């Protein structure tokens, strides 16, 4: 029933036509419907953007033949002071009129107003006028009064109304010579019902002589030439003002920047007049001292919808909205977009590649007429996935198979839906929902200040369209640039597959900027000891420094050398760079006589049982061209990579007896894990600090400081998933662990992207038992086969069964777990797992 | 004749009264005088601030009895959108009314508008109205169009109106269905003289359909219900438009952000109507392509006075003003003010003490009845000096002795003048100058955004005042804080004694931040080699690091040592700190077996003839608690201070054979000289780079770069003086050198500040006299005596005669010179000047 994407606010029989905006003499219903339209439009404008539905006034109405009018567009012009041509679009459809709005996100070339208001309800005092304020003047007043509260003929006449204040006995009609200034107002009303006149006149003047200067308010004196006229003593009485002026000035909403909260200092007093024993009137005087903070007239005009209805705000709800991962994405966003989603003039591109290889594999007919279903066109990107609402965060539906999101130049963004079973009441509603929560992210998280719409459609490829006002489509290259950029920002903030496809390029773009700042220090020092945190990616950062070493030193690409421990991280470091990568059983064995420098990694793994490493490294390179036999004194480079918190080898290296002291650089600006994976490490690091083991020296914990993480973690980590499972012994896990991994690779994860990690690495061949064949006990659901190869478990496209000590350093996206309860005291294995997973961590602690 | 401080503008017989702002039916002269008032007032707002003179309307006028009015204050309200209660004050004086203004400097809590405009003369296209832009909307339009030029049922009516463009024939009165939208406007006129209506009307619509979107302009179509009425063919003709529409749209002042600079792309064509062979009118069509840059309608309303009269600006002169030492003064301003000019509740203080010790000394009656001359009061600061116009920069007079600049809380700032001779035409002309060139140095680059006034007075202490509207005086402690803070900035940008008194505290304020950013590196490294520039003040920075060493290491204040070369810089470092200061003939003689650290200075000067410095320095501390005999391995500090450009000893010191390579820190953020003194060093350093001598090694020149200065001298140097003299040999200079130095210490420079720096250090037996016996050849002007003591020439209050190698490291404010032509190849003595002077450099090269 009426498939639509966005927040409909049903209004009624309001009239967007010139004949009624010129003709209508019945002004009451006209102003009521005008106030309703302005309130609903500004409500959706300030809340989240969206679509406004309205009805039709005339039976042969059209937008072109009737125009818009004068009153409504003048109201819209006063509501929007910067520009109305970026947030207001119209259309008509049958017995329907359709208005569009957008999120009020101001650009960087204007004053920051977070929400717009009609009138800010904060009155000030000019020379003679009590004016209402716009958004900018209210913002500068709030900033000025906040900075003042955080810190701690013109002025003549001000002291002349003090004589009028302390008078108590006044002669009738006496035009005393004080006039209007920046400290006195003297506005009179002499009506019959004098109570609501107080609450419509002074909430203004009481704040006017509280946000500028001073204060004095009179009742009973005309405003032409400071004339007193008085009234008859039956019409005016000296009692009927004070009973309700107090009830007036108590309900004014008030905000306070301070904490020693005062109140408004009303000092009202009534004066009398006696001349010739015949009375002819009196004067009422109100004294208001200056206020330390802001005082509002009424409830502010910032209308924001709530609970699917229109709602009014309060003052304390107004000030906090009038005033005030997340940083580097917005910097590297353009280089991410120009590499992952390139926009050129070739044919259309099915951009998520790993899902299209599965959809072609299982459902041969589905990847056929799908190319014929969109349009014959060239400029475009198709993002093909499973449930996009569940990708951006929602419940997934069991019936839905796939959906597509199409971005093109002169074509709107659409969203098709593939459905297997004919669930027509249960499908289209879901097809509506993803066309809302995908836009309200791309205009909030992504920061796209542009007009875009996503149209829901259902295709049902197992065997009444809408309309949009021809400007919500894209225009040229630069708008599709911004839309793909905002989609990159949104996809790097949700738990999906496309997040894991973008985070690697984001990490590489960060590693380049970190290696630049290390190459800046390459100019100054020759030696450097680097103290790393758990999760630093020393291996990714130690590759980009070698090209800077070569480009700055002007030497050969063979004269730079790299030291590792095992063959596992010797692989994948043999590629991706140009150096002589060796193991610990090889750098202790290789006789490098044409060495020039040393840039090593994994410094915590050196055995003192056979030979030495530090003495050999300080006997190979530290005897460089020194001594009197060589005038050439070129100096070498010894960059070690110490991970001191994760020291687990009790044999002495030669670094602890000098405590590894040299020119230091603790790099707390390198961390690449998930936001919950880093939180598990944050929770686990402060257990060893409060309880060190029997082998670790507690002197190395002074270099670590708290609040280095959750600032570095807040600046350089990404969201993801982190699961847990309880009470699975190895007999109980024999059928439970197979089911949770069967549905994983259907979502787009390649079998290269996942890895089954196991605790007990000494039972490795036994761990080829009880899982691999158990994996076969879940391969009897889809006809296929799997191969597990722990020997060449680095570059195989198949799933790699690997251990924590067998698979060190190199990372992967999806990491599994299995843990029998080994010891009651040995709780160190949790320190291993989350040091290797990137985004998706599935862990089974038992 | 009318003693006044500021920029008076003779206006005339304008009326600031309510009776003529309500009564005057002759609207022509009324609106003309209103335009003159608004133009002159906004001219002095935008130009520099000042005062405005005016006459009187009524013979019994008073400001309180008549008020202000409505029209003028509404014009002032539209001119000032933020607030009028900070730039507009009034008074009346006899047959004269006076207005006051202030410089338009916006605060940090608002949008930066550098000059206020009435209307920016830049029209835009709304829904149906062609509005005029305010300053903020014009600013955001210019920023948006500049950022765009730097980079590279409502919309289809733009397509529907093209059949009205390429039609060329039409039938009469046909109500075609296009209306007013964001791409087509159709404003008509059917008058008799159609030329000047084009000149006044369409520049607006041409700026409307160039700064948003599209363009179309018609003539001859009614705006009520898209009606065509036409005119008779005698009244309208098809020729009398095109002859002058092109002359209209050519003179529009246009600014260009782009490079190709196109014109406005008019594509106009005239259209006709034939029906039944009965002509009844026609319609014209103007076509305007969207313009890449802004197009102004007329000359802008931003008025700025020039050549003592009112002047109008052009658009290219408008855009550059509507769009866009110097950074650290504004940060350390508060700490300078709270120490040099303290504001308390004690009695008045005569703050420059050196001139008050002189005026009492020579002219004891002057400091007598002067304390009674000001007022009996307590809260205030008196600033005596010499010619204050000369201190700001202006020609000094030959008779003036003193003038007082008095700051007080509830009293305005004033200025007196002490005069000897009865020269009354020559006095007041002086007194009116300095109360103009001081305030117009404070409200500009000093940065005072407040109201202040300085009153010229004359006293003529041998043995008709002005009036100000009681807000130009200060109010409380914060206004006096702000004025003293701005006067510190004003005094630290001119050539004065008070400048030389404030710079010595500004340097000590910057030394703390430099030492903090150096002591941040104490956690990281133990050894560090510091390469310094000529002028670094290593001696001032090598004192504040020792308190950080103590407070971070928690050791005794006698375990820190300091190495120097001579006894001269051993003095002044014996005091001012707590360490064991020694010389090169003492650190290579003393046996310091207690010490742990070494922080040395002046590393360039070591003699390798009899012994070694570096081998003993690396055999004392580098055998610290090392080896197997001590488990404790605490590590020391060896900070050397190398000035590599200024080495002149070619012996083997121990730094050249390893090229002094260690962990490096080349400090280009330490320089304390003058802005014109350091330019001599900049023009002298790049002579040695292009011509090194036979004893200097060119390998160390790679560390110094050009543009390592000009961001160091730009950020850490102060203004000053640098003079020269030519062809004064020692027979010619013997009577010439005495005259230029006798007039120096009378200006306010205390003794121990100035010092005579002679060049030839070997001929001191000649140099002790020839200048001393010349000195009392010029002390026959004022009866006094002189004492010269080069032996203890460091802390003596007498004037110090000193040499370049005899006086090194320590600085004096005023330096001198005497250089006979020694050799045609020896051009290094000019290098010895500018490393020792601070601000005042007097040089005599022969
Ligand atoms: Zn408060
Ligand atoms: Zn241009």
């Amino acid at each position: 029933e009426m498939p639509y994407p966005e927040v409909i606010v049903d209004v009624g029989r309001v009239i967007f036509g010139e004949e009624n905006r010129k003709k209508m003499t019945n002004s009451c219903l006209k102003r009521s419907e005008n106030s309703r339209i302005i309130r609903a439009i500004c409500a959706l404008l300030n809340s989240g953007g969206g679509v406004i539905k309205a009805e039709i006034d005339d039976k042969t109405y059209s937008y072109q033949c009737h125009g818009l009018g004068q009153d409504l567009e003048t109201s819209f012009q006063k509501l929007l002071p910067s520009g109305s041509q970026k947030y207001l679009d119209y259309m008509q459809q049958g017995h329907n009129l359709l208005i569009f709005v957008k999120s009020w996100s101001p650009d960087v070339f204007s004053l920051p107003l977070r929400i717009c208001s009609l009138r800010s309800n904060l009155y000030r005092r000019d020379v003679t006028s009590a004016i209402n304020l716009s958004a900018s003047s209210a913002l500068e007043l709030l900033r000025e009064k906040g900075f003042r509260a955080q810190r701690g003929e013109e002025e003549d006449m001000r002291i002349l109304a003090s004589e009028f204040f302390k008078k108590d006995k006044l002669m009738y009609k006496e035009k005393l010579n004080f006039t209007a200034s920046t400290h006195v107002a003297f506005k009179r009303f002499t009506t019959k019902k004098v109570i609501p006149r107080i609450k419509e006149m002074l909430p203004h003047y009481v704040s006017a002589f509280a946000n500028t200067q001073g204060g004095y308010v009179l009742i009973g004196v005309d405003d032409k030439s400071k004339e007193v006229v008085g009234c008859k003593w039956e019409k005016v009485n000296p009692d009927l003002l004070k009973k309700e002026i107090e009830n007036c000035i108590e309900k004014l909403p008030t905000f306070h920047f301070c904490c020693e909260k005062p109140k408004v200092n009303f000092t009202t007093k009534i004066l009398n007049v006696y001349q010739k024993d015949v009375l002819d009137g009196y004067v009422c005087v109100i004294q208001v001292e200056p206020f330390c903070c802001v005082v509002f007239a009424e409830a502010p005009d910032s209308w924001i919808m709530k609970d699917n209805s229109v709602t009014r705000l309060t003052a304390e709800q107004w000030v906090v909205m009038m005033l005030d991962y997340p940083i580097k994405v917005h910097k590297f966003k353009e280089a991410l977009q120009r590499h992952l989603f390139p926009v050129t003039q070739e044919e259309v591109q099915f951009k998520p590649e790993s899902l299209c290889k599965k959809l072609f594999s299982d459902h041969k007919e589905l990847e056929g007429l799908m190319k014929t279903l969109i349009h014959p066109c060239s400029q475009g990107i198709v993002i093909f996935s499973r449930s996009w609402a569940g990708d951006v965060g929602f419940r997934k539906e069991q019936n839905v198979l796939c959906d597509a999101l199409l971005i093109a130049v002169n074509s709107p963004v659409v969203l098709y839906t593939i459905l297997i079973d004919p669930n027509w009441p249960g499908g289209l509603e879901y097809a509506r929902n993803t066309a809302h929560q995908l836009k309200q992210k791309l205009q909030t998280v992504g920061g796209y200040t542009g007009k875009v719409c996503i149209i829901p459609r259902l295709i049902h490829l197992s065997s009444i369209p809408l309309r949009y006002p021809r400007s919500y489509r894209l225009a040229d290259e630069e708008e599709m640039e911004d839309l793909l950029q905002a989609l990159v920002v949104v996809s790097l903030s949700s738990r999906s597959l496309l997040s894991d496809q973008m985070g690697c390029e984001f990490f590489n773009l960060l590693i380049m900027e970190q290696s630049q700042l290390l190459s800046e220090s390459l100019q100054k020092t020759r030696e450097l000891f680097i103290y790393c945190f758990p999760g630093v990616r020393k291996t990714a950062l130690a590759i980009k420094i070698m090209e800077k070493i070569k480009d700055l030193f002007h030497c050969k690409p063979k004269e730079i050398l790299y030291v590792c421990e095992s063959d596992s991280l010797k692989d994948f470091v043999t590629q991706q760079t140009t150096c002589q990568a060796v193991t610990r059983k090889t750098f202790m064995q290789g006789e490098f006589l044409k060495i020039k420098h040393i840039v090593m990694d994994e410094t915590e793994n050196f055995c003192s049982k056979y030979g030495n490493w530090y003495m050999k490294a300080k006997n190979i390179t530290h005897p460089k061209a020194k001594g009197t036999g060589s005038e050439n004194l070129h100096h070498g480079i010894l960059w070690l990579f110490l991970d001191p918190f994760q020291i687990h080898h009790a044999d002495v290296n030669g670094l602890p007896p000098p405590s590894a002291q040299f020119p230091r650089k603790t790099i707390t600006s390198g961390i690449h894990c998930a936001l919950e994976i880093a939180k598990v490490m944050k929770e686990e690091m402060k257990r060893i600090k409060e309880n060190p083991p029997s082998n670790m020296s507690p002197d190395t914990l002074a270099l670590f400081s708290e609040t280095a993480y959750e600032e570095a973690t807040c600046a350089q980590a990404l969201p993801g998933v982190c699961e847990t499972k309880t009470n699975l012994t190895t007999e109980q896990i024999a059928n439970y662990v197979a089911r949770k991994c069967h549905s994983l690779f259907q979502c787009g994860y390649l079998p290269k992207d996942i890895a089954i990690l196991c605790r007990r690495g000494e039972d490795r061949g036994r761990y080829r038992l009880a899982l691999l064949k158990a994996m076969e006990l879940i391969e009897t659901h889809r006809p296929s086969e799997v191969v597990f190869s722990p020997a060449t478990g680095v570059w195989g496209s198949h799933i790699v069964l690997d251990s924590i000590q067998q698979f060190s350093g190199l990372e992967r996206t999806v990491v599994f777990g299995l843990s029998p309860e080994c010891d009651q005291s040995e709780e160190f294995h949790k320190l291993c797992f989350a040091s290797r997973a990137i985004k998706h961590l599935y862990l089974l602690y038992e």
